[PDB]
């Protein structure tokens, strides 16, 4: 009945435990789940779920072959019950589309999905599951979204978008939606410049969003957006502790308005909590692929340009597939805080694996304690031979 | 709690955005979905559904073998979440029969289905899920209604049904249904002289419902219905841009008030939007088969025999297979108009596809914009080698 | 929030129309659809819904090999929504056990299960899906109930059970449940000479069964029950309009206070709606076999030993098979009298068809009509070599 | 909207009636059921559900080959309607790990669970569906809890955790939970210390848990809590008629203060209901094996050292799988007493049957009757050679 307003600041991180873990390429195996990728995870007032990208088909199913291919007329964002995997019985369809984002404002949730060719792509925004407002490419070169929530203060929820070519002439811009309505855009102002996958959390008014640089991969970007004003600023984690995939090593001091000299063509969407000396980042352990996944305290990583590791947690092991990250939270928990959570998505198949012909993930998905509680690690658990 | 009006007038049509599809081909090749003919979609004040005629067997069951037969005992209306697949354990059966309609009131839903033997058949007329009035065939040759949705107002929704010969003068009827019962019934008048399988939608308290000519026409025959004091008149669309399957190439003149001649006993279920310069009609590409489909704005189509189109999108390239199409909306969304909707049926397998020994379809539907959005083609997808 | 009242009288019967069906059989050939026998439908307020005993198995899983016997461990009381079939995953079990009844009494469901081996039989009877009571053998020899609905008027809702052989020691008896606590029992008394599997319907403030007379098999005894006082009366049907299975052939004159000389100790579970001219009696066609199933209008049949048929409704064909028959009402209909409902049970594999080695069924299901509609059949619609 | 308060005693025990079972194996041979082991049955206040630890495969996918394991990232706590199977479909995680709790407190439900490496572990404990509190290994070794219900009084539930080696001894400690908040802990006083997998219930303001012994045990640990006070005492069952497994032969004469000399630390989680005369154990048949269980009457068991059955109820034969067993009630229920009820996990799979690659389990449920009832037997009823 009321909007939510973000009046909390973050719980002090002192380690993180699991939430939620679905295992859906194991448990489809031999049962009817769709394939997927591109996953998050966002609450309502009342549940919290799992969202994701489906590809119109079963991992089983014969059409899953191909789906390595990111953008097909067969892909829809889907929703199912926290840890269940998404299956073709109970998966909820938010709307067709082959990028996505969603995030509920205490009224309502809005869900937004991109479809079309590269060259004439359309967002539509979708508000209590109803078409609201349509948004068409502006640069002609695979109009796109964050591929993780939202976040809302007040009615009013920020999204960040991109459109452009790789290299070409590129636009980012921040829409400001009220129950499905255009309040305002802005293009990107600040350093930061060729901005995509959007990470974000609310707090104390405002919302943060770690980003991915796709000119160069090391350091990444910042957006800072004030809900209320419709304003934002930009900047780069200075942190030597460099969290894009691939990346250059980690050196003694690193860049606070420019990416570190990184590589051009081909990073991975990630996450961190900035929050002074209570920020943590997520990174993959691999600095080439897409393997492992971890979490280390770096207190002011965000403006200290020699920030180095207080603490860690790993959560997935070198030795497993990792893949895109994300933050979401509760904004409707009991307490005096909102509690950091994340998911990692765990890729499976296509191209690592290349003895099936498909591609698809599963998710594990982590909150934050204010213990300092043991770590495990956490696969995906499947066994490639069985698809064989 | 109330009965809906239609207050609102149409919203503009600029363009057409992807509204759902079930891809349910693909995804039953690998698990249980149901073999379905005849679709369309249904809202209700708080959801969208998508309906069609089950044929009691799953795509893979062996039971799949002879689903190019309409009319058998093991058919029935279901109704299933927007953009699932219709699958044995998410379809709620409306009622029993291989003919059918149904709609909501603002108070509740009211579906029809009929079934029988061809010289015998019967309607049964349900309400808020409970049976309340059955009609007895009139001239005893497969009674048939409009195979999608109904509109009402004021708690007074029209429908229409025939009975009688598909190839020559037959006995249609509409009737006037207040919660399941009937207020009245009217035979066909207006110069429409030949009419199955309506496709309808309200606006400013009158239906506007664009049939199909089985017997002369490759013109669409128009019925328009005054809710309030129950009356109907009939004419065809003017417009030489024709919209049934087979048909004619496109002459320079249309006619008003009498079918399009070219091609006999043959057509297929399809739709439009008559709204003065806000008209859209919906077509296959091919005029030979069931091939393709596309959105051609023609300013005042309905009145107007030399109109051409201005704008077009093409929904379903004509390399693939569409099918029967018709018109919904949703008349519970917020803002001041009504959102114009269709779907079409994407059918696969016989006789067209004839490896298989099955007939089944998925759905495609779209939404208008007020944008003038870019364009994708909405195939079925699924691969028929994969079903050998 | 109150109890029913059977306030109304029944509608007139001038025909049928279909109700519900699942096609179970054809579905479950490529489908989780659980292996069920014994159903029958029962309505709450707010929804109707079809029950049946569960054998905890699938058709195509090896675990119904040996499901022609009655009596394991293995079933269950399961409802799932009308027309869908009955399948893993949407089945909601009532109760555990191999007999069964249930009906709303307008505030809350009762269920009755009987499990046990023969000679150790007990019934727990549940309320608002809870266990309240609990019954034991009186007889020692398969306590057991009615196998369709029950039927409550002020919240007492009667219930026959038969416990003991056809031979031996045996004792009927109607127990009078309020809230699932026993307020009263009565053995049997009247002219029926003995009793089971009861087919129930209420009206103007009583209950009348038709049930089993499993000694002689040919005219079938009839209970009424005055809910008000919980007293009873029985007879038979004098009818020579015959309605067992196995049975004679009709006669020009019945019996009234005594079976007609009947099939020995071999029966089948069926029904009849007994309104003076507004009589119908339903039976299988063959008087050999559980082979088609019809309706006759029999006028007077309880009262008249020379009552003949002045109409009649061809159900299922004798070249199908049916099985048990029983009626049921949706008392929460709107109007001004009940409709009466039966359904007929459509038995496929063993005995009668025994290269599978399982024993499943199907459900048709229809309601009466004041109108003259035509008629169909409505077979199972299973081909048994597809599951060779 | 009020917590619940222990205001009833046990109703009188004179036999169990058949409550839920799940026929989970057999069904799961063709349909995709969940792996699953450690099970139980839990209430709220409007229904009661199903839980268990799933293994994050189906029974026919190849994942479930090693599923004999208890501690993997790929287990879950899961609910699932009552007397269902545990389906990949309808299934709800409460939470992710591989030993849990869960219970409700009138007005939320609290669930705990425990995953990590065995040196690492750790406790998150939900409440109202969000995880609220979290607890580290305090003992490094397996930290471990109930594996079947808690109790709450007031919105105060006690559970019982263990942390350590067997061969230690293993360390006890009781946590006192509010809305998913420690209140309290308390480590393990009296003469039972070394307690695991208790099984609980709750009457006249208090809780009663039985346990087993890690340490020596034959006879059972018992824990009497007081939710309000939040202390504890604890003793054995004096009984001779011991109940742990494997287990020496029932002696004479019992101990009330120490262990009966058996068995070096292995065991099997069970319960009892410790009510003065109204007195009953369950056990498994036999003494060595997992194999068979039974309900024992035994007037004053927990004070009487001499202490033998009266009376008793098979509730598995001998020859037939059982495994764990545990307590729970319905504290909704209407009446004035609280109705005693049990399940038995009816393990099957590795190690007993090694021709099949997995280990899982179906259930059987009871509750208690105030009636003299008939007695069957309920096996898990799977042909193992079917999944060979
Ligand atoms: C990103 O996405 C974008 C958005 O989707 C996309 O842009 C869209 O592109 C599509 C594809 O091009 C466009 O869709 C087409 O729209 C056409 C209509 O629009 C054009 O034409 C009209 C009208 O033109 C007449 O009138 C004006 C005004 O007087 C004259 O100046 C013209 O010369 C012309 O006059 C002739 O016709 C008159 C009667 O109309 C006669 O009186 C006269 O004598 C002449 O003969 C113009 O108004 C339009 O201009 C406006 O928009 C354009 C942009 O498109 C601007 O450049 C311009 O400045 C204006 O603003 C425009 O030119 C449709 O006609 C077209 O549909 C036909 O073609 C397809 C095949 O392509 C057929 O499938 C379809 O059936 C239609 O043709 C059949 O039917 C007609 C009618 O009977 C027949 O004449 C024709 O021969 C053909 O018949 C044959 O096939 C039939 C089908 O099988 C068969 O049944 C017959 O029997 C027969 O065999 C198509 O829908 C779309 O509108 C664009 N939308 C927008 C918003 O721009 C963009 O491309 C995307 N980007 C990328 C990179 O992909
Ligand atoms: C049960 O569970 C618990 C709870 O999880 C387990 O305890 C946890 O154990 C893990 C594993 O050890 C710890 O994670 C690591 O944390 C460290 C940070 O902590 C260390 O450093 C702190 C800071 O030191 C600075 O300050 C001090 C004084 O101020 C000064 O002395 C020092 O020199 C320096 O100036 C220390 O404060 C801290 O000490 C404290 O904690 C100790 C225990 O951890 C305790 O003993 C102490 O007494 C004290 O209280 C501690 O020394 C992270 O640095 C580390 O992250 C690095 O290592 C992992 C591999 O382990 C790697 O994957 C990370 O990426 C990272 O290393 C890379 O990046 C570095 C930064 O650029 C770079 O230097 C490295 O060369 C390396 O880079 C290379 O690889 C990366 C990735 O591939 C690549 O990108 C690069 O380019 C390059 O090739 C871990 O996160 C947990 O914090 C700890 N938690 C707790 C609460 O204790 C416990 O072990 C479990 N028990 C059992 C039995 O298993
Ligand atoms: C479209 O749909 C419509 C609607 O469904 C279809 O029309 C329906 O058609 C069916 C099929 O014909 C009819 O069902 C049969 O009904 C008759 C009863 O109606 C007839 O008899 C009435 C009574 O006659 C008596 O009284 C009158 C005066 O009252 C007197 O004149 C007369 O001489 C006699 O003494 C007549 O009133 C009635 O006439 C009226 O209706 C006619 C329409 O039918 C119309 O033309 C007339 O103008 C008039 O208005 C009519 O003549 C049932 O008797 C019959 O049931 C028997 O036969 C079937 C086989 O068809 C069998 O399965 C039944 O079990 C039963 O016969 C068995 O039992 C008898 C009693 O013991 C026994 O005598 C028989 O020998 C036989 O016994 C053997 O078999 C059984 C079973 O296996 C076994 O147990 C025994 O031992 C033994 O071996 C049918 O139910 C519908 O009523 C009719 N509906 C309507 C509204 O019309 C229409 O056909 C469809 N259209 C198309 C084109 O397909
Ligand atoms: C229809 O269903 C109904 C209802 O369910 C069926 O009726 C039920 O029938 C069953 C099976 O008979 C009964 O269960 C057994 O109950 C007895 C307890 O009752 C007996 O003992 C009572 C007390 O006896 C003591 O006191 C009296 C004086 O008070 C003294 O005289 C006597 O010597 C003794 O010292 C008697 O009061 C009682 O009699 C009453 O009831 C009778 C009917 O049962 C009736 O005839 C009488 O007239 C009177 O009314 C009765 O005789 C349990 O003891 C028994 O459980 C033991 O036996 C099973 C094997 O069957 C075993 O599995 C159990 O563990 C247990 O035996 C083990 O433990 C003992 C204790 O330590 C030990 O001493 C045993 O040697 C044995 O130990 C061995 O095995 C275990 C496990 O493997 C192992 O751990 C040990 O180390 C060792 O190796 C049964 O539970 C039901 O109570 C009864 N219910 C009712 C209401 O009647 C009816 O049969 C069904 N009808 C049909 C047709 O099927
Ligand atoms: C939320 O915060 C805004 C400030 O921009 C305030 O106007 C609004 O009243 C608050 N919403 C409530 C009352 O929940
Ligand atoms: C709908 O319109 C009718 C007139 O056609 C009017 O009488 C009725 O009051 C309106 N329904 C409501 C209550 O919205
Ligand atoms: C039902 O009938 C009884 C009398 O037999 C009456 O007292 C009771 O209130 C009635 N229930 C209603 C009004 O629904
Ligand atoms: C439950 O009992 C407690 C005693 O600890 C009491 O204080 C509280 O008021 C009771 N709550 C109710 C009435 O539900
Ligand atoms: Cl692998
Ligand atoms: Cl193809
Ligand atoms: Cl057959
Ligand atoms: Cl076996």
């Amino acid at each position: 009945r009321e909007f939510n307003n973000l009046t909390k600041g973050l719980c002090t991180i002192n380690s993180w435990h699991i939430y939620g873990k679905d295992n859906a390429v194991r448990i489809g195996e031999d049962s009817d789940v769709l394939v997927t990728r591109e996953p998050y995870v966002s609450c309502d007032p009342d549940e919290c779920r799992f969202y994701a990208l489906s590809q119109g088909t079963t991992i089983r199913g014969k059409h899953s072959n191909g789906t390595i291919h990111d953008r097909s007329q067969y892909r829809d964002l889907i929703s199912w019950p926290l840890s269940s995997p998404p299956t073709v019985y109970n998966s909820r369809v938010e709307c067709i589309g082959w990028s996505s984002t969603s995030c509920h404002d205490g009224r309502a949730r809005m869900s937004i999905c991109i479809s079309g060719p590269n060259n004439n792509a359309s967002a539509v925004i979708w508000y209590n599951r109803r078409p609201v407002t349509e948004i068409n490419t502006w640069a002609r070169n695979i109009l796109r979204t964050q591929e993780s929530e939202c976040v809302c203060q007040n009615g009013v929820c920020p999204v960040v978008f991109t459109d452009g070519s790789a290299t070409g002439p590129a636009e980012t811009r921040i829409y400001y939606f009220k129950e499905g309505k255009i309040l305002k855009w802005e293009p990107l102002t600040g350093t930061a410049k060729h901005i995509e996958e959007c990470s974000c959390y609310g707090e104390q008014a405002g919302v943060t969003c770690t980003c991915r640089d796709n000119w160069q991969g090391s350091n990444r970007p910042v957006i800072q957006i004030d809900p209320v004003a419709m304003t934002h600023t930009s900047q780069y984690i200075c942190s030597p502790v460099l969290t894009d995939n691939p990346r250059p090593n980690d050196p003694t001091v690193g860049k606070c308005n420019d990416p570190y000299p990184g590589n051009n063509n081909n990073g991975v969407k990630g996450f961190s909590y900035l929050d002074g000396g209570n920020t943590w980042l997520g990174r993959t352990i691999s600095v080439a692929s897409r393997s492992g996944y971890e979490m280390l305290k770096v207190p002011n990583a965000l403006t200290d340009d020699r920030s180095k590791p207080t603490q860690g947690q790993t959560i997935v092991l070198n030795t497993d597939w990792s893949g895109y990250s994300g933050s979401f939270m509760d904004y409707w928990a009991e307490g005096e805080c909102y509690r950091a959570c994340f998911y990692v998505e765990l890729i499976r198949g296509r191209p690592k694996e290349d003895k099936v012909w498909w591609t698809s993930n599963s998710i594990v998905s982590m909150c934050s304690s204010t213990e300092f509680l043991g770590q495990w690690n956490w696969p995906d658990g499947a066994k490639i031979e069985y698809f064989l």
